[PDB]
């Protein structure tokens, strides 16, 4: 029927993504069903393993981001990277971070996981993170995808709907030749690694219908 | 004789690295000859091709950095990322950058090359770059490795000794399993891709001897 119809109806695709996150698997997030659009891999920040971080560095851009809420950004006392944000999407990059303890060169998969876990910990303090670093936090807008339909918001919204703390790891899927993976390559990669697939349009509609009354 | 003795004497290793950069090949930079140390791949910012950027994303951390001088940082009007730098090495990260024209999702190898080329162009202006972005500039300390023996300084020093503008691209070599490549893996990767190998200690000594009188 549609490009993603084999993964369920729009609302089924959301629920399947939630089930995947709860089961320790990844999720592939697309903007819509345009076959020329690209996709991001996402994992819950709480449960992401070193192997999953290794997979993300190996097949992603390597610019592995930590989506967090505004209250977490305030708890970590992380300034936004630029006051006058001139990026095309208004991406909410904060200052970059490194775990203050337990890392060496900080770019290994284990070291980035150590940094992610320090940032999202219950009781995390600003002194638990050095700046700058090699993990890139992204601050989601209040309201999630109902305010801004970005991957940052979609990531957070999916984590809370799955029952996790509002924090997720994301990275863009990259072909081995340096080009970015478009929708058919994203679908094949997700089938190969047992990841669910959902669009941001699916999630917007899901949240609008479920939060009404 | 030594771990790197097959690549020439210390001073020969520098000259071989210069020849490699002039010939359009990469260079593997190590700190010293400790077999447990890690290494970075570097290319001249002027001549780095999309294929070389693809190789860097595929086998590196994906955190692909642009080493620049202070005068270039002033020409681009790029603030340092943090005022109070608390990283272990005092890494000179500026605000991150994106070409203001000619990119889409900005993480593809072609798009990062477009961003690098906009930053290093003769006559580059601050409005040629949006901030934040997906290329990470590094500001070398004045004096190069004679002031600070970091990979940022070594990169710049190698480019100027090779006859290029003082700007180079660097990234840490990553194993496929997520661990960082130590010296034997760096040597094999360099032999496989016809890259020269040099240490920062070689380069410090080279510059001290050649700049005396």
């Amino acid at each position: 029927q549609t490009l993603l119809s084999s993964f369920g109806t729009p609302f089924e695709r959301v629920e399947n993504a939630l089930a995947a996150l709860r089961e320790g698997r990844g999720v592939m997030v697309l903007d819509d069903e345009d076959r020329e659009n690209e996709g991001d891999m996402i994992f819950p920040a709480e449960t992401m393993t070193v192997e999953q971080m290794a997979l993300t560095i190996r097949h992603g851009s390597g610019i592995v981001c930590l989506c967090i809420t505004e209250d977490r950004r305030k708890q970590l006392d992380l300034p936004m990277m630029v006051e006058n944000n001139t990026s095309a999407y208004g991406t909410g990059f904060t200052v970059t971070i490194e775990a203050a303890e337990g890392v060496t060169t900080s770019v290994s998969a284990a070291d980035r996981i150590t940094t992610v876990r320090a940032a999202i910990a219950d009781g995390a303090k600003p002194s638990d993170l050095n700046r700058p670093g090699h993990v890139f936090p992204l601050r989601a807008q209040a309201g999630g995808v109902l305010t801004r339909g970005g991957h940052t918001e979609a990531t957070i919204d999916l984590m809370t709907l799955a029952g996790f703390k509002p924090a997720g790891v994301l990275c863009e899927l990259t072909n081995d030749d340096g080009t970015m993976a478009r929708a058919p390559e994203c679908i094949e990669f997700a089938n190969k690694h047992n990841m669910a697939l959902v669009t941001i349009e699916d999630l917007v509609a899901y949240r609008q219908a479920h939060e009404r009354k």
